[PDB]
């Protein structure tokens, strides 16, 4: 069972200097990811939320970070679900060596799928039940949408910072999760696409050319297309799915729309309706080997405090990059703050893989 130290320099140029942070919250207990329904045998005891915030650096300078949630929801002393979310990935090209974006991104989701789904819950307090890791169904979700910037702002600036675009980003996620089914998901792993931008038998034209033989257009929320969207669609933070059912909540329209309209309808909302091509993709389905890895003091560094989480994670999300100041003034205050306050030094390590 690999580190993310293993994991990380596996795919990062051959013998270069990278050094990166893995900050992660405190597992929390919370709201339930999904409105329950009360005519439903099941509604969850415990839905325990916790954020994974990563940031890679260069010679002094940060220019990749991946925001990603992971909600592990009990049910009955015995059902578990574990939704791996990814919400946030930006770069701001201010690191002198090329690296395979594509790649890092990839290998840090192998790695937050490789984590024990109890070494969230024995961090709550007070004490959670622990539930059976061969048998935890988990899920992925994604809402590709292109952007200027969102963990650098300004970023948007600096000349060499590739963007993709709507489609672009579409194929490069695509990309990921498919590698991601191939080598971590079992044979009959549900795997969903969908492009609220329409040509539904256009999307089926895309996922033909995939690895892995059971992409489908459609989402994992919707089964029978007539369900309710409430009661089915997961609220995730600064998510345009979220965003809509709140929207339906205040039109006292929750109890009216079904899954099938609300994705017709979500598309205008001028998030969409032709300005730039947003999907959403969904896996769910169980892991190929069962995961087993309780992070060590390398691999993740979690602040004790909310507070001091938000401080270290400020020192990125907060900078100015729209000059190279930025990306090495994110990177001195974080090692400062490291060395200063946590006695702790930014992981390090060389690249491996060849050209
Ligand atoms: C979780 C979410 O849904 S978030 C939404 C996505 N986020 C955003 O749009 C925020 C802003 N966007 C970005 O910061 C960037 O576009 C990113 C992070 C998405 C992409 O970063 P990149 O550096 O482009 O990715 P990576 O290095 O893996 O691939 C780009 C390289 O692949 C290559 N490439 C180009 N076309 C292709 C292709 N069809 N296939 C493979 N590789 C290609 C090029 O080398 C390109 O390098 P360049 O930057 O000199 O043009
Ligand atoms: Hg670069
Ligand atoms: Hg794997």
């Amino acid at each position: 069972s690999m580190s993310l130290n293993d994991f990380l320099s596996s795919v990062l140029p051959v013998s270069e200097q990278f050094e990166y942070l893995s900050l992660q919250s405190i597992p929390l207990e919370t709201h339930a990811v999904v409105t329950p329904n009360k005519d439903d045998k099941r509604v969850p005891k415990s839905t325990i939320k916790t954020q994974h915030f990563f940031s890679l650096f260069h010679q002094g300078k940060v220019f990749f970070s991946l925001e990603v949630y992971v909600y592990v929801t009990l049910w009955d002393e015995a059902d578990a679900e574990r939704l791996i979310f990814v919400s946030k990935a930006d770069t701001n090209g201010y690191c002198n060596t090329r690296v395979s974006v594509r790649d890092i991104t990839k290998i840090i989701l192998e790695f937050i799928l490789s984590i024990d789904p109890n070494y969230y819950l024995q961090k709550v307090k007070p004490a959670i039940r622990s539930t059976c890791p061969r048998e935890i169904l988990t899920k992925i979700c994604l809402f590709t949408r292109p952007a200027s910037q969102y963990l650098f702002p300004d970023s948007s600036k600096n000349s060499k910072k590739h963007i993709l675009n709507g489609e672009e980003l579409m194929k490069w996620w695509g990309f990921i999760l498919d590698r991601l089914l191939i080598e971590c998901f079992q044979n009959d792993t549900q795997a969903k696409l969908r492009i609220p931008g329409e040509d539904p038998a256009r999307v089926r034209s895309y996922l033909r050319g995939m690895k892995y033989p059971l992409w489908q257009v459609g989402d994992i929320f919707t089964s029978k297309e007539n369900s309710l969207a409430v009661y089915n669609i997961p609220l995730f933070p600064d998510d345009p799915k979220a965003r809509f059912i709140h929207q339906l909540a205040e039109e006292d329209r929750l109890l009216k729309v079904s899954l099938s309209s609300f994705w017709i309808e979500l598309q205008e909302r001028q998030e969409f309706k032709l300005s730039v091509t947003s999907s959403v993709m969904g896996i769910s389905g169980y892991s190929l080997a069962t995961p087993s890895l309780f992070p060590s003091s390398a691999d993740v560094i979690v602040p004790k405090s909310r507070k001091q989480f938000r401080a270290i994670k400020k020192y990125i999300t907060g900078e100015e990059y729209d000059t190279e100041e930025g990306a090495i003034e994110a990177f001195t205050n974080i090692r400062d703050f490291l060395l200063l306050r946590m006695a702790t030094n930014l992981q390090s390590l060389t690249g491996k893989r060849e050209h």
